[PDB]
């Protein structure tokens, strides 16, 4: 169990975690890894057991939750996803950054856990910014665009409870932003890199 | 060798580039996109090399004849088009390039040495492309005759045999994206290792 502290990252989709986490992983090849988390959703080609997902039935997927071993699971397109907490201390075990990038149902699941992760969320600098960088992608209708915008406004207004993430970065500019997540893992990524 | 590139069509407003915005930005490490040569004039902020490979009319016409790209088309009196090294270097980095280009431009690839996986991302009908359409787009009914007209010509050109190697109905956005990435699921792991 010893090793670098997990990482949840979270913050409104869009408003520039996943952008930072593509450069935190392409400048620190070896320092960051993805636990292998467990899937009800059949396996495509070329995928494999426990290294892609962990691939288990509903039942199977339901004891365990029950029994305690997940930190977070969550529906998606009819099918459960999860993560176990073996899943995150085998990335430990590798001396890696295990990043959890999930939504605030997420981080409140992982918070009601015995993990000790360091928690960022990445905040759009206004609902108006996020409203026109969806817009600028043209990926939304009117009524998908609204739907997005009041579960981000739920997560920028829960962003703000005290003692809730470690860390809340205002991505104003993305190498601001960077700089500030990176000042922030500084500490866990030396023990990572010397180790 | 890496793994191979996708080229994405379809009608556009039917779900292809919404899809190719979604792959990007829910995956890490796995796709890429190349950067593009232009003969138009470089502006404040960009740089040559990132946000286009920036080019004379006459470089561009010679290199286009000699085979060097893989799809170009003209916008408002200037060339613009993906090299072949542009996709093998981001090839080279193991990941998936993805193209998201028109029928004219799955053509142009075709004529190439690539081997990318050709997907179409086709509207349930051109009834529901039309609603959809009129529900985002603030168009002119004309201009809507326009692109369903373009639209029915894609998807009369989508049935072809051999032209894609899959075909996705996009009846629901999470549908066909689960669809998408079964379709590259090979060259995801490819990516991933
Ligand atoms: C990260 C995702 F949103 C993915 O985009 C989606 C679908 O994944 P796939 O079936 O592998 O295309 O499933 C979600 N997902 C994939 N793995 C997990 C997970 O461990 N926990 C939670 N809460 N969600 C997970
Ligand atoms: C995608 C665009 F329609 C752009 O919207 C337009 C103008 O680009 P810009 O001058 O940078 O706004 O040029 C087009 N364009 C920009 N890059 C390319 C390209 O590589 N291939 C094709 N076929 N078209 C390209």
């Amino acid at each position: 169990m010893s090793g670098p502290r997990p990482v949840v990252l979270s913050g409104p989709s869009g408003a520039g975690k996943s952008t930072l986490l593509k450069r935190l992983l392409q400048e620190h090849s070896g320092i960051f890894g993805f636990s292998v988390s467990h899937t009800t959703r059949n396996p495509r080609p070329g995928e494999e057991n426990g290294k892609d997902y962990y691939f288990v039935t509903r039942e199977v997927m339901q004891r365990d939750i029950a029994a305690g071993d997940f930190i977070e699971h969550a529906e998606f397109s009819g099918n459960l996803y999860g993560t176990s907490k073996v899943a995150v201390q085998a990335v430990q075990a590798m001396n890696r950054i295990c990043v959890l990038d999930v939504d605030l149902q997420g981080v409140r699941n992982i918070k009601a856990t015995d993990l000790r992760p360091i928690y960022i969320s990445v905040q759009p600098p206004s609902l108006h910014v996020l409203e026109q960088r969806l817009r600028q992608r043209n990926t939304e209708t009117e009524e998908s665009l609204v739907k997005r915008l009041a579960a981000a406004q739920a997560d920028m207004e829960s962003s703000k409870e005290p003692g809730l993430f470690d860390v809340v970065i205002i991505n104003d500019s993305l190498d601001q932003a960077y700089a500030e997540l990176k000042e922030a893992l500084s500490e866990e990524i030396k023990k990572a890199q010397r180790t």
